[PDB]
């Protein structure tokens, strides 16, 4: 039968929040190159799983 699903998609919520403490960063937060919002204190990549590869060129073949 039908298992049932709530919603794998998020609502029309804003983007004012920290991706580390979830602290609403209003419209003055620190957005990372990856596309995450932080309260300035967690704007660093080391303080948040940042897949983005800042390091200069290195890899070669397709990965991840
Ligand atoms: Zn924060
Ligand atoms: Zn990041």
């Amino acid at each position: 039968g039908s298992s049932g699903s709530s919603g794998p998609s998020r609502p029309v919520r804003p983007n004012n929040r920290c991706f580390s403490c979830n602290k609403k960063v209003g419209v003055m937060g620190f957005k990372c190159k990856c596309g995450s919002t932080f309260c300035g204190s967690h704007r660093y990549p080391e303080k948040h799983e940042c897949s983005f590869d800042f390091k200069e060129v290195g890899s070669g073949p397709s990965s991840g």
